[PDB]
């Protein structure tokens, strides 16, 4: 029932025709489980949910539950701009046995804060008992929540956690101060160590798919007062992030996983383009060093 | 086909269960045709495309085509974040008989300019001959194109127009200067007259659904050098936009159309909430006012 | 006491050592008068006020008054971040015989709206009779005033105008609608024609120093309903602005004025760098073109 | 000279008439020295530099050097928008015996990166031996430097440190990784512990004026691997910052200093207004808590 921890934001493998690569998805789930990951955040931004249809997202949720249910925590990101579509995914997540649901603040169209609250309330209702993880990512959603609005969201009945994908660590601390028991996930992998120090008690990130144990290592180092190890691991994580940002994050991660024999075809769906070939050697070298870890 | 003109960005009527209200959609299409609108821009932001499934968007495109094909120009907004989804809609638009397609710059995920270009190229291919209207809306999409990038997109083979939903009239003038023959649509209704003066030769807007004749009137007034009338009309349009922004634009427009006996249920899809009851009297009064401007 | 019109935002010529070039400042004032400009806005952003000391700004105000008092309208930009500094400039503007004062919304530090109001009130007190022109330039000040805050500012006792350096023409129209008698200056030269159509009744601009007659031409053309001429003139002004933005605006303007035999040394003060020599051909040609335009 | 450490961004006390309160400036310098602060950053944003004249800024630099030279490290913020003005202050900092100079990226006018670089080179020359602390504060300056540009700046001859007033701790870490020996100051007090963890090796902040020993405590706790104590201290600091942001930061700090009998009059210069009276009891209580914390 404890949602605290390090949860990888699962990527969605696609085959040559851009259809779901089921075999690769199953391999990826098993791969994450073997890294000692606490759970999987499925169908989020990282899973390329916004370039998938509802039935495609459901298929991914169903398959992941099959592979991981009862082995690790499973959080289903069911967010869509539409409340109705989000509720359908929420209902499916409950049906498949997920531990919790999550929804990004609905975007593109401007919605009032009250409309955002009602959107979450409606999804929580359809989640039929699964706790909700509010997902705040201003840089992508364009939705800028105030601390006060955040306080209201995380106290909504049915909400059990906040995925804070914001680099504002003053706000991270304020949220922790206001909610001592809240499950608070750091969302920007590149500041994970600093985010934990500011108050997060876990994290959800796309890079956990290829080096989740490093983040688990940061949590442990900070708990043990081993600052140096925490800083060294974060630095190694950031060297990797530097590269992934240059290559394109999702495509870069899938390419590394391809060289790790997990993903058959490392492509993202259009309009994402392929990785620039000039980066393949660094991505292959990265996969090699990670495998030897 | 000449795509220049004042085209309403068609709203999509829904009922209490949030299902498409087909009868109201048909009534709204006819209402727009009766206003003397030059055409309709279907399934765009205004049509609440982003809270609809591909099948729902296709049903709307087909019904509008059935109702208006050959009577007015029809532009199908087929844009999705996904290129494949956008291509499917593009193929359907071609099948249904649309005159053109349009696609908002893909959003949420950051894409390089080259990826945007390939996205439009791919859609143009699926549009199988239907010209493409590039849709620029920085305020909503978050995609900030430079004049140079816009120049490249507008010159892509198969692109016949640009829907410029930007309040930057310096850029509007620059685009016109660089592309004298480009069909250039003013996207922000609230600066329509100034947009035409800067270089736009038409426009696409949501408020055209309820007062398209005022915008056609601005076009004509400027064509005759009657600046006073053009300003008078823009001011009235803005008095209305002031209200719609307070009430919520789409829901406010649907509510006005409901009072005009066009739309049965003025609801937008969740998460959009209903119009605050305190605004109904002003919206009803607006409906009455507008109905009188038509004689 | 009529402040409506086309006013050039005066540049401040400097000598090789970056000290004020008085002879060139006097020649530039005379050049602007000779163009038929309605007035001068002195010591504003364009005058490089923010890279000048209080005493240097006062010296410029004093010299411009000597040259032009009574011949054209004179607006003294006395805005500083500090209220006391602004008040000293305001008091000097009064002493020198200026017609009005102006102040950019205090920047760098974030101030509350009530603090901005008290700032203007204090300057107004020190202007002792000279009306205040509120200066709104969000792109530079970082101060994003709301429509309602703007309404409170332009209704402060002693405020006689608003310099609206914003490209939001919906807001321009809203301001005109709320204040029909307000002197409202369009601040972005590149959208001058569109800003007048939206409701501005004049403008203050840096490019007026080299082609003021074109903007006066736009005003006249719109007043006569000749839209083609207004657009053609705005297009010509924008071709120039395209160039100036590439070259750096103040330095490009000073360079054109150097080739018109007005400004001895066309440099701006550090950290502004000199104009890239690759642009000198176009700037030289522009100066020739402009001189030919007046016969 | 070792510039690493916790340096208070010194406030500038003003008297009842808003002139510099020299006596209080001296006592505040001594108060800071007494809490074990590593140094003082003088005449910065926090010092209300931008509402002071050059002579007033020099006067403050001179007085602070008189009180503290040789006792703690002294960094003179000499930054102005003008390069020449910055150079004059830099020469003064040198004459007064400061250990380093610093300059905020010139603001208001947009300058190219090359111009920013030349601005720093010129000040470095005038500083005559005093190392330069590049001051990056995007939220105030409006200047958005890329990591690559930051690298160029910190490697300019004469640059000895970077005052990173940015909440982006990914960039903080990238800077440390690219420059292992660089003196890197965390500029946002509210993320100090996290900033140190990301790679900063010290900090410059306004709240150090009233509770600098707490920040020194965070430095010490992290060095000893005592995470809990570091977090507890940061939390206490943030409770204070929460209040200061509500009260207005500089005025709030000055008021606490007034209650601690350090500053005679807690006024900021206009346009900053006074502290809202409803907050005085909380500020006085804070002053009492902080005084009780010193034994």
């Amino acid at each position: 029932t404890n949602l605290r921890g390090v949860m990888a934001a699962l990527l969605t493998p696609f085959d040559q025709q851009q259809a779901l690569d089921k075999a690769s998805l199953r391999r990826l789930v098993q791969f994450n489980i073997q890294q000692g990951i606490d759970g999987l955040y499925v169908g989020g931004s990282t899973g390329e949910a916004f370039v998938q249809s509802l039935s495609e997202r459901e298929q991914v949720l169903e398959i992941v539950a099959e592979e991981a249910k009862g082995k690790i925590k499973l959080i289903a990101h069911v967010g869509c701009v539409s409340t109705a579509e989000s509720q359908q995914l929420a209902a499916s997540a409950k049906r498949y046995g997920f531990d919790a649901v999550s929804a990004v603040t609905p975007f593109y169209y401007p919605f009032s804060f009250e409309e955002h609250c009602d959107h979450y309330r409606a999804i929580i209702d359809s989640a039929d008992g699964l706790p909700m993880v509010v997902y705040n990512i201003p840089a992508r959603s364009g939705v800028k929540l105030t601390l006060d609005q955040i306080n209201t969201l995380v106290t909504l009945p049915g909400v059990g956690a906040l995925k804070q994908t914001s680099g504002d660590l003053y706000q991270m601390e304020q949220i922790r101060r206001e909610h001592p028991d809240l499950v608070l996930y750091n969302g920007y992998d590149e500041i994970f160590a600093s985010g934990l120090l500011a108050g997060a008690d876990g994290g959800i990130g796309s890079t956990y798919n290829i080096m989740g144990w490093r983040y688990q290592g940061i949590v442990k180092a900070l708990k043990e007062g081993d600052i140096q190890t925490a800083q060294k691991l974060q630095t190694e994580c950031n060297k990797v992030i530097d590269l992934l940002i240059k290559t394109g994050v999702f495509r870069g991660l899938k390419t590394v996983l391809h060289y790790m024999d997990v993903v058959s075809v490392p492509l993202c769906r259009k309009p994402f383009g392929p990785v620039d070939e000039k980066y393949l050697p660094e991505l292959k070298a990265l996969a090699q060093q990670l495998m030897q870890e």
